[PDB]
């Protein structure tokens, strides 16, 4: 695999989303992933549906927090719409699905990348966008503003991201805290530490959606 990945440079990443107060950050990672697959395989780039993730998934907590894995089995076993036929209110309400009209995307399954392992991590993002946890509630973290980080901050993953690249000294991951956090809504944070868990502990849980 090669020393760069960058998957805006391809053209498979969307613009930067805000998940303001509501605990949605599984259905964003989610989607990130979705976007990105879908642009890999048909060659075009599309916003999907954060808020039809929130409403519908069964086995998550809407604005109290989820999981990316049930989300993208979701979309593995139904489909999901475009962003703006069903637009986030940050907010959980009913599953609209079934009044919005067919599903605009679907996949055909769901996989973890190996756990603790950096190198297979890296292996996953040079083929496409991985949704991944990480520790987001110490401050360092919430004050981030830019450069390769490297905390402070422990392995007490809370939050899902989308890793959409990497480099020889870092990983590249998108946020939903809007444009105005880290990087235009990017953080670099610093890989080969030797930590198994990651720093902030991205190693933990990775998942992506499968698309024949
Ligand atoms: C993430 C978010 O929107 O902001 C985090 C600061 C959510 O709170 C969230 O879904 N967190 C999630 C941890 C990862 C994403 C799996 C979580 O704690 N979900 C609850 C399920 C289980 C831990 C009981």
């Amino acid at each position: 695999i090669p020393e760069y990945v960058d998957w805006r440079q391809k053209g498979a990443v969307t613009p930067v989303k805000n998940q303001g107060s509501c605990g949605s950050c599984w259905a964003f990672s989610a989607v990130v992933t979705i976007e990105g697959i879908i642009k890999i395989r048909t060659g075009n780039l599309n916003e999907y549906s954060e808020q039809e993730l929130l409403d519908c998934d069964r086995r998550s907590y809407g604005c109290n927090g989820g999981y990316p894995w049930s989300a993208l089995q979701l979309v593995a076993q139904y489909g999901i719409h475009y962003r703006n036929t069903y637009p986030y209110e940050g907010v959980q309400r009913y599953c609209r699905s079934r009044e919005k009209g067919p599903y605009a995307a679907k996949t055909d399954g769901v996989r973890q990348v190996q756990p603790y392992n950096e190198g297979a991590l890296l292996y996953s993002i040079a083929n496409q966008p991985v949704s991944v946890v990480l520790e987001a509630a110490g401050k360092d973290f919430q004050l981030y503003r830019g450069g390769i980080f490297v905390g402070p901050c422990g392995n007490k993953v809370d939050h899902a991201v989308a890793a959409v690249g990497y480099g020889p000294n870092y990983i590249l991951i998108k946020n939903s805290w809007g444009t105005g956090w880290g990087e235009n809504g990017y953080i670099r944070i610093k890989r080969g530490t030797g930590n198994s868990y990651g720093v902030c502990g991205l190693y933990t849980s990775s998942f992506y959606p499968v698309k024949n």
